[PDB]
């Protein structure tokens, strides 16, 4: 288990967690709640592109 | 479930990342990387309070 | 490789997910006595939760 | 499931609870932390002397 | 890492768990036979619980 | 979906790793009464396990 | 931590949640040839139990006198 | 939410991992016929690997392509 | 751990993500998602003859 | 409940783990041609995710907004 590896593996959690904020938000009738699970969807996607630029820059193949 | 459970399960999730996070900080002797997953620990634990504050929201008895 | 951080985030994560459990078996049952002792159940754990949201406050400075 | 088998899922994970408090008491170097987890432990000993109790009255 | 004590905790919630299912068989099934079969399995397993009970109380006093 | 017979070997399943974890724990040791109380545990757990056979056996005339 | 009886039992437990799962997806097939697979290799694993249990008895004393 | 062609998918990945499994438990072994058991088990397990790998290609015309 | 092992891994992984592919062209709305998926699955068939062949030629 | 954005984060998610394992496995074989097929499976999976990334980011504006 690599520095690579731990970034794909990062990067794998970070869609599965969006995923789950989608879902919960949906699931919710409390704007506050899906303004809420918006928020954190947003923030987890800006890890996403961090994490595929450091893929990029550190594995060749990708 | 309902909304409280779910929120619940999401700091649960996010206190799981933040261990992450900071073990594979620990485990890489690349600056870079290292300093890349320590800052995602750091945005995490800004996502735990965020969390907390929801459930102290929606949860009169926790709060 | 854990720390002592990594192992309140662990205990606070359980503890979530423990008190989700216990109210949803304090609302599925109808006998008074085991809804009661489910939602005791309960509020003690919110309790455990708020002691460690402390330690973990008091334990890092990033949360 | 009924009202007894949700209590004996609580008293099994209650009993693995205990099992984690005493070994991250045991893993800990902060007295601080070791003390909060033995504290946990002793709270948790009591759910199941609890939940053993309800086990009884209605099985 | 584990001792007497935690093993015998660990027994314990697998012998919960396992009336739980011997008696959610007996429930479900169609054979009367099987189900007196799974009920016997529950009473004794119940059995099992009051000694494993009793052992955790001499090996620990709190 | 599930028949009886696939409850019996289920349950017979269960059984086989409950006594391994008996064995083992008894191997463990530290006190000579905790290795007995493993000990009888396997004992009448490998009573059920050939009870549970047997069942297999009268039910599953492809097994029997 | 196991020794031979272990491995065995180990593997008696699983080919008993396999044949669970042969008699379930032949159960689920509409196409005959695709149940008569599933049938088929229950019977195979069935066979299987049966050797395992043979090894049991003649690893595990205990476990013998029951029979 | 399965049809046949997933079904023997499973099957052919869950004898893969078997096969895995008891040919760790014969190097793992200590009584040879206890060793000898284990490969015994992991020959036959490999034929049904086969007999699958033969059906899948019969119900999986894009599968079979590659073959 | 060896080298015949992991390749049975690698195939029973395989069949599995084939599996997951399938299922999700079927439920997809998008008829380029559904594309994407069933591309997917093609290319996966083409690993699993590969590593069946593998594994022939190793054991 | 899932969306085709939400199976499509899915497949990227397996498929990265996918390549973890290949690579892993490379490591671990001393017969240069399984290393060498481990490798070749790696570098097709890689493929893959660079296809599913695309996917994503034209599903998911917040995504391609970065
Ligand atoms: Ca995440
Ligand atoms: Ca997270
Ligand atoms: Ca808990
Ligand atoms: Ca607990
Ligand atoms: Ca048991
Ligand atoms: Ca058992
Ligand atoms: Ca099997
Ligand atoms: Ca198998
Ligand atoms: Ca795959
Ligand atoms: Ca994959
Ligand atoms: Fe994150
Ligand atoms: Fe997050
Ligand atoms: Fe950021
Ligand atoms: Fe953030
Ligand atoms: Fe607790
Ligand atoms: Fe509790
Ligand atoms: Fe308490
Ligand atoms: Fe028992
Ligand atoms: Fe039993
Ligand atoms: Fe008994
Ligand atoms: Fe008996
Ligand atoms: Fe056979
Ligand atoms: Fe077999
Ligand atoms: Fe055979
Ligand atoms: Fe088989
Ligand atoms: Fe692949
Ligand atoms: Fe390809
Ligand atoms: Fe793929
Ligand atoms: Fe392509």
């Amino acid at each position: 288990l690599d520095d690579v590896a731990r970034i794909r593996l990062v990067l794998a959690r970070e869609l599965e967690t969006i995923n789950e904020y989608e879902a919960y938000a949906r699931a919710s009738s409390n704007p506050e709640v899906r303004a809420f699970f918006q928020h954190l969807a947003a923030e987890e996607k800006e890890h996403v592109s961090e994490a595929v630029h450091m893929l990029r820059m550190l594995d060749s193949g990708q």
